[PDB]
DNA sequence: TGGAGTACAAGTGTGAGGAAAAGTAGTTGGGACGAAAGCAGTTGAA
């Protein structure tokens, strides 16, 4: 912050307030709609013959 | 009964020897407490 005035922070974050009518089950479904999903994450095996 | 030759010693010049403790002659030994970060004008080619 004080030195270097870095536009490239190591861990840039963003805090998102959710509404007062949206629930926790609706919000956990919502976090999945944003997060990056590699194709690696859904693969159990790759068998190559 | 006088002289002709002649070895024994009194007597006279030439250099050659003797010695030592000082110095100097050739080899070998030895002398040399530093494998740091995000960042920026220049600068890579697209």
């Amino acid at each position: 912050i004080v030195m270097t005035a870095s536009a490239a922070i190591k861990t840039p974050q963003m805090t998102l307030p959710i509404w007062n009518d949206v629930s926790d089950e609706q919000a956990d479904t919502f976090c999945k709609s944003i997060s990056k999903v590699l194709l690696s994450e859904v693969i159990d095996k790759v068998i190559v013959t």
